[PDB]
């Protein structure tokens, strides 16, 4: 019993940190095999950030331009390219430590573990989730750009995000491993708005069943509701639509507690509506929506 | 900019987690040098936990009656001894991956991570705070024992958990290192009741300075206060006494901020006296207690 905003172990991922730098800019890379992958704009100046053209940039760089220090040691780059918004910097030593990998591009709703990193040392490791306007609520500092997001399945890897920016309002924004951005952010030092964050309803479902399977049980009700009733509720919460695939994944933690998805929503419903009214759930004073179903689960029955 | 219930990186303890099982009982062991530590509730059965001799259930027990476990490889088990409600195993193997560590007995309110595990595999990696009461608010199932709490300073790992029980309320108590656990808490199946949990004031003190950090200043006010006067505050919504060492220790977030101690406490004494009125601090709508003073400064400056 006990439910945390648990991140994955970061020992695989910490063992692919190192320090990248170029010119006088220096942030995070991931070394797999002979690459090392990092934001693109470590080409850039403060000035360049403004206004960047990264092919022109970029011919100005060569090999030797790019210092990739891993640990206390120095890595030879012997050729490099631009992947989107990411720099691939072969590197001629694969690296040891180099765990079972896949690049996955995640879909908004999904949650996966930050390893934030500066000058290539893991600094900490937290929890965090793709927002639906594909921003993060990151922990992010200057130097923290090319910290990864990852998931873990037993022994591989699935990294998903790699920091670039913070945005004015102090949320972040980062590319897949293949440097394409999430969302309609832009690797330029200009007025970016994060669009409309929503609440990943079926977040906050799974969270509900994880407060049930603890013992908190307090917000259940004698009620029900159907998934179009539901649905004009959460629209006026700025909740995500609820649809019948949130309810099939929804399915494992219904049938753990005996409780119906749509009673769920039921009780979720009367909480946005009446309120938390002083009490607490989970220990939190707000409904949590950074914990998949597959996060609820997989704390609830020790997935390792 | 951005602020999480950020843990410390734990592949340096991840590293050290091994699987010791004891006839049928198995739970987790910390193998540093040729030392396993674990709880020794390893040598207990069902039957023996209502009302355990450990000495005596002890003596039943040789070196080949413990299996410890690394990875996939088993290790020899060369001598046995308790050390409180510890067992120290000495094998015949010193850990390659031993880091640099020590044994520190914290005080209620620092804050640790722990790094979740089951079969000597790590599932999660969270950070909590030993309550006032000496229990921790852990995520852990059956098998989640011999899980440690832990701080790094750079390079060298201080363990301070180490997991033994849930206690009926859902709360978790353990022991240091050394076998001495936290609070009053017995490794016997009895009634053991949690005492009242208080909120470390220093700690909420220091989210607030980390909250103006991140822009969040809402909850600032006009007014200041004596020390004397918010303790009677505090004291009635079961605040721990500020005194002039936490005080001194805000010194630095006091400075960074150019928010005097006593005025950050007069905003804490109207948020306590008013409510959150709906609003939210840091995307939390409670007052926040399990990030020390130290924490924040390290989250918002980047210590790796
Ligand atoms: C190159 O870094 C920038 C940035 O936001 N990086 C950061 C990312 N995280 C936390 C940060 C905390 C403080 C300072 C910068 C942070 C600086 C501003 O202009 C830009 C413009 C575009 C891009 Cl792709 C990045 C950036
Ligand atoms: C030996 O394990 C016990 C326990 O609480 N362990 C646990 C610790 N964490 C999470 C748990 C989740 C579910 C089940 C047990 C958990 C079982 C009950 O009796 C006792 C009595 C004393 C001690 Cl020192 C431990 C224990």
């Amino acid at each position: 019993s006990g439910f945390r905003k648990m991140a994955f172990p970061s020992g695989k991922v910490e063992g692919c940190m190192v320090q990248v730098t170029c010119g006088t800019t220096t942030l995070n890379g991931l070394w797999l095999d002979d690459v090392v992958y990092c934001p693109r704009h470590v080409i850039c100046t403060s000035e360049d950030m403004l206004n960047p053209n990264y092919e022109d940039l970029l011919i100005r760089k060569s090999n030797h331009n790019f210092l990739v220090q891993a640990g206390n040691v120095q890595l030879r780059v012997i050729g490099h390219s631009m992947q989107n918004c990411v720099l691939k910097l072969k590197v001629d030593t694969a690296n040891p430590k180099t765990p079972k990998y896949k690049f996955v591009r995640i879909q908004p709703g999904q949650t996966f573990s930050v390893l934030a990193c500066y000058n290539g040392s893991p600094s900490g490791v937290y929890q965090c989730a793709m927002r639906p306007n594909f921003t993060i609520k990151g922990s992010f500092l200057n130097g923290s750009c090319g910290s990864v997001g990852f998931n873990i399945d037993y022994d591989c890897v699935s990294f998903c995000y790699m920091h670039h920016m913070e945005l004015p309002t102090g949320v972040h924004a980062g590319t897949d491993l293949e440097g394409n951005f999430y969302g309609p952010f832009v690797d330029r030092q200009t007025a970016q708005a994060a669009g409309t964050d929503t609440t990943i309803t079926v977040n906050v479902l799974a969270w509900l069943y994880a407060a049930v399977i603890n013992g908190d049980r307090w917000f259940l009700n004698r009620f029900t509701t159907t998934l179009n009733d539901f649905n004009l509720v959460a629209m006026k919460y700025n909740y995500e639509p609820l649809t019948q695939d949130h309810v099939d994944i929804l399915g494992p933690l219904s049938a753990q507690t005996g409780i119906a998805v749509l009673d769920m929503c039921a009780s979720l419903k009367e909480l946005l509506q009446n309120g938390m009214n002083g009490r607490t759930i989970l220990g939190s004073a707000l409904l949590e929506d950074e914990f998949t179903p597959f996060d609820v689960v997989r704390q609830c029955s020790g997935v390792t």
